[PDB]
């Protein structure tokens, strides 16, 4: 029988809080693991997300000077690399975000502002999320053009590394492409495909999502470019991915879905999509075979 799935955007209220691992529950190896002040700050962010209901404005947060410095450090360096590394759609949308959502080195954009911007451009919206969700629940958000988004900032001891998504990853990695209609469509259809799907199918969709939305490369005017959010927010892997020393294969869902998703190291392999339109077409054919 078909498992429960959200049927309208407010139904995400019921699965968004089905958190498998709370945001405040840091793994032994976390840079802030021994920091009780950062631990409290994380509990504050997790509580904001848990209390959030669809329809609410996303609570605005006053970021500390230390958090803003961490953002600025990350921001400053990544921006040096984007012109020579990022896909054209990313480069087109990022200056719009600087203009309308206050992206700059000395300011962390508010999720509410970014959500209102996306709603206008592609109908995407943001939902703050406490911590890790099941792949079923995370992907179901995309069905309604909702991106579940972390609001906290990585620990300041190491601005260039995070074991997990933080809101620097969300704002710099994900948001510029959610503002692109072809990418938004591609993403939504991953979500739509997942709704009520078997566990098996959900896992394969989540792996395809990982190797496009999070670590994807594309070919544009004969060049390899980056569109994966996990690359776009990581100084070291962004450079590595286009370095010439990375393994690279064509995006092909039946093959890609067999690949392991690595969380604490560089990927072993990156997949190249011809275009967002082509990736979308390939997923449509793939979904027929698993659903
Ligand atoms: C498939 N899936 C699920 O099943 N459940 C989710 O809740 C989920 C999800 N996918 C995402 S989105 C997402 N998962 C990620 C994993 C890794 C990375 N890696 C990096 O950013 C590298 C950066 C670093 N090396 C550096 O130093 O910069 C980016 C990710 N983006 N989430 C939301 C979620 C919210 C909170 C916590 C986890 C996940
Ligand atoms: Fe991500």
């Amino acid at each position: 029988s078909v498992p429960w799935f959200p049927k309208k955007i407010s139904d995400l209220d019921h699965c968004a809080n089905r958190v498998l691992m709370y945001g405040s529950e840091l793994d032994a190896d976390h840079p802030g693991f021994k920091d009780n002040v950062y631990r409290k700050r994380r509990k504050y962010f997790a509580d904001l997300a848990m209390n959030y209901k669809h329809g609410d404005p996303i609570p605005k947060v006053e970021f500390t000077e230390e958090e803003i410095k961490t953002w600025g450090t990350v921001f400053q360096e990544l921006n040096k690399l984007y012109p020579t590394h990022a896909c054209r759609e990313y480069l087109k949308n990022l200056p719009l975000l600087s203009k309308y959502c206050g992206y700059r080195e000395d300011n962390i954009p508010q999720l509410e502002d970014v959500s209102n911007f996306l709603k206008e451009r592609t109908g995407f919206s943001i939902r703050p999320v406490a911590g890790y969700l099941s792949p079923r629940d995370f992907l179901s958000g995309l069905a309604f053009r909702v991106f579940h988004c972390t609001q906290y900032v990585r620990h300041s001891s190491d601005p260039f590394y995070t074991p997990e998504p933080d809101t620097c990853h969300e704002l710099l990695g994900h948001v510029p492409l959610l503002a692109e209609p072809s990418f938004a469509q591609f993403s939504q259809e991953i979500g739509l495909a997942s709704l009520g799907a078997s566990e098996e199918a959900v896992q394969k969709l989540a792996t395809c999502y990982f190797f496009t939305v999070e670590f994807g490369l594309c070919k544009q005017d004969g060049q390899l470019r980056v569109f994966g959010a996990g690359l776009l927010s990581s100084i070291s892997e962004l450079k590595h991915a286009l370095s010439g020393h990375a393994k690279v294969k064509p995006f092909d869902p039946k093959i890609t879905c067999k690949q392991e998703c690595l969380i604490t190291t560089f990927q072993d392999v990156y997949f190249v999509s011809e275009s967002f339109e082509d990736a979308k077409e390939k997923m449509r054919e793939f979904t027929k075979t698993i659903k």
